[PDB]
């Protein structure tokens, strides 16, 4: 008969005596106040795309997420991308403890949120003693009087409150109680169903001036970009802590699966990764001004091993020879073949060569009117499509209305993408951008002409970081 | 005849100006965004505030190549835990720097970023802002009052803070008249490359009391920080950090000192100790101890937090070889004191031979047992560290090599630090007391935050 939330809360009630004993030696009235404002960190406008990233090793819906749990290493990664860090403090269902909260508080500069099922002042005291700047209070668990009493306890220590609402009645209660941060949970915490539409619905009732946090179930940038317009912030956990490389997962979520292609130096790769790129492209084609030797290629990979490197070529065979330690994919940039059946054989030959640990991408010239047709036909035979102008490195666009809706979730958009047209490129709705000459130094830059322009990399990724559909 | 090192650097940089002008010729300078991070506000936390500007520097005139495998993004991630600012060398010919390094750091870190360049032309100020700087260095050793004011006015167009570098009384007077808000006292003479660590104390008598004073260069250890801290808002530290393989461990060692959290019995305690600032973690191998750790628990703690140097602690006089697993940095001989000095030296020699030359050897001495003090001085040269359980005429030799132990707690930490040992050995004073139920004797994460906050800004008076 008990729901998941009722089980969790009754479990937490049974922890209160242990928590009281754990901090019985602490002088609660002398506790230092929090000096980090989660409100001011999240209060950057609807569309501001602030992330609260969550340290979570396990959950009722997923089970064990991250067995080898280093909250301090996760917090260091989160300190690059996030505007707040959420730490599960609940032990029986989430693998959490107050030691995780303290580890995160000492590791990060960000405001730290104790994510707990709070029903008693002792949990507020514990939160502050172990380093929290904010607590979660849930209107699904607390009546108005219990909420005010715990909110007043939080106010004693300058703890911000994330006020969790799941419906129209909780929104009206939160307004009456003077909530400043509304947390809309997409997850129904009784039956664990997800409704991503819940934040759009409740944003109609939540005050225009209030901070709105969209929590739970956000797995990809397309969701971020759909929800961005009515959200100050996202709370995101398992999409990050389920991946071996948390820093790559954060970039893939916040920015998307974007490639900075034509890398020819170690420092360009480090700049691309710092800025937020997931993929680095290395060109293996004699005719290209961006061509790299085996020597450069290994120097770039060693200097910045946190990109996924794509070996790009126009060849139709010999992809085997482009492979080294760190190559995540090959991008077949050959001209369009005679038939769909020859594209499918070209792809299966390369997949044979590179083996099953190495992805196979296909560039399609959409400058051709046959491009759209090959794209839909080969979509299921490749890991990614590049939808490109001419035959690569042109720095020119094609008609972006030419991209079929079918393939977008598998596609990087390519061809003259620059800081000036980035917003318009993101609006096409492909999973990612392929970025090359549009962030290069132009022809008048002297010996720097054609090298990656670190200032152009800062601008385009800042544009990407807050893009949402209008 | 031969130009000084500073003269060669400045003239080399004059020869790069054509390359820089072309590199940013496509940039609309008038429309550059302003910096929104204040180095001034970050550093303006009082004399003794111990704010660090940590420097990304891969090479110097004085040291040659410091860090060949250079990842400014990974170093900035480490620095973002400890620092109140990040300095990035942009000078390419002697310091291995580039504006890409500046941009990588600006994109990686939340902190105000300082372009560390020899600035002589407005193009360098424009480039600094475009590649993400929040602050620039202007050197009164390089610029006359007119050159400085033209460059400081360019800087003010973009909300760039200025680190005004001064080396003598003449330069501080000029800096006051020019309206400088941040005084960078270089301990290093850039003509003869000599270091005078006493120069920040001397120029602090002439620098306005309400002004930010940054003590730059030559700071290698926490004893120097604690000595200079009283007259400093901040320290700028580079090669002590970038010359070490593990920059996070070197940052902790410099900011907090070589402190140990002993008697670790859980993975979360070790993670908390490392996050708080600890360099060493102690693991006890004694069946008598409530802090005794199994083989299995030992390997869980090390794997959960591999960024502490682990110290195997035992009362045994032999059998130190079968305490060694991967991650064991040191052994701590916690045997009851032997009959004489010679039996102590011989106990230590025998432990050296068991663990071999890759494993440090530490000796715990009880300072009550009055032969204790004599043994300490006798064996100091034969151990890598002492653990000392007077303090008026305990030699400076013994102090520099010692962790002070004896119920160190959040309440007495400042008094312990005033003794002047290199480090603190912290155990029961950060444990939950007997009334904590199942938590009795585990490490109190809240006590670790408090004691390390006190260490972080301790200076001598
Ligand atoms: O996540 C669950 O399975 C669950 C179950 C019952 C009660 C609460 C739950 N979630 C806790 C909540 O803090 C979520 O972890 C965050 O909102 C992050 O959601 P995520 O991005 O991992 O889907
Ligand atoms: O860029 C090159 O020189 C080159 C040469 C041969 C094959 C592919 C090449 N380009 C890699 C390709 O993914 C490019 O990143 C895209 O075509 C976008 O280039 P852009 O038009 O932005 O300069
Ligand atoms: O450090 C040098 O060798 C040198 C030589 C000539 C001119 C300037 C120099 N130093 C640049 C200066 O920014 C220093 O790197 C910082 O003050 C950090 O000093 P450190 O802590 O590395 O001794
Ligand atoms: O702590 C123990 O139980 C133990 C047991 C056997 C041998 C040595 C032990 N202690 C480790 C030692 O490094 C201690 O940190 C110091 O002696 C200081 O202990 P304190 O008095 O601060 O608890």
């Amino acid at each position: 008969l008990p729901t998941v939330l009722e089980s969790i809360v009754e479990g937490r009630r049974g922890h209160l005596e242990e928590i009281r004993a754990r901090i019985a030696h602490v002088d609660v009235d002398a506790l230092p106040k929090s000096t980090r404002s989660l409100f001011d960190s999240l209060n950057q406008g609807r569309g501001g795309a602030r992330f609260i990233m969550e340290c979570k090793s396990a959950s009722p819906s997923l089970g064990m997420i991250r067995e080898h749990y280093q909250p301090g290493e996760i917090a260091r990664v989160y300190s690059r991308y996030a505007s707040g860090i959420s730490v599960l403090c609940e032990p029986d269902r989430f693998g959490g403890d107050y030691d995780h909260l303290a580890t995160v508080a000492a590791t990060s500069h960000l405001p730290v949120l104790c994510k707990d099922f709070i029903i008693d002042p002792v949990q507020v005291h514990a939160a502050r003693y172990f380093g929290a700047d904010a607590i979660l209070l849930m209107l699904s668990v607390l009546d108005d009087e219990e909420y005010a009493a715990l909110a007043a306890e939080a106010a004693r220590f300058d703890l911000d409150i994330l006020t969790e609402v799941i419906d129209e009645e909780e929104v009206a209660r939160a307004i009456k109680l003077g909530a400043k941060i509304f947390g809309v949970n997409h997850r129904n915490l009784h039956d664990l169903s997800i409704d991503l539409d819940r934040s759009r619905r409740l944003s109609k009732l939540i005050p225009a001036d209030a901070v709105l946090v969209s929590e739970s179930g956000v797995r990809d940038t397309e969701t971020v970009r759909q929800l961005g317009g009515h959200s100050n912030a996202f709370l995101v956990g398992s999409q990050l802590t389920s991946q071996e490389n948390v820093d790559l997962a954060a970039r893939e979520l916040v920015y998307g699966p974007n490639k900075v292609c034509g890398l020819t130096s170690p420092s360009a790769a480090q700049t691309a990764r710092a800025a937020g790129a997931v993929y680095g492209g290395l060109i293996f084609e004699e005719a290209s001004p961006r061509n790299v030797s085996r020597e450069t290629l290994q120097k770039i990979i060693a200097a910045e091993p946190n990109l996924r490197y794509v070996a790009v070529s126009r060849r139709t065979s010999g992809y085997k020879d482009l492979l080294v330690d760190g190559i995540f994919a090959v991008q077949i940039h050959a001209p369009l073949q005679d038939s769909v059946e020859a594209e499918k054989a070209l792809i299966a030959a390369v997949r044979e060569e590179v083996g099953p640990q190495v992805q196979v991408w296909r560039a399609i010239s959409m400058s051709s009117p046959l491009g759209a047709e090959v794209a839909a036909a080969v979509e299921g035979d490749v890991d990614k499509l590049i939808l490109d102008a001419h035959e690569g490195g042109s720095g020119e666009v094609f008609d972006w209305a030419t991209v079929p809706a079918a393939v977008k979730a598998k596609s990087l958009l390519a061809g003259g993408i620059s800081p000036d047209n980035a917003a318009q490129a993101l609006a096409v709705g492909c999973a990612g951008l392929d970025i090359n000459s549009g962030v290069e130094y132009p022809a008048g830059a002297g010996t720097w002409a054609g090298a990656k322009d670190a200032g152009a990399l800062l601008k385009i990724f800042a544009t990407i970081s807050t893009f949402h559909y209008l």
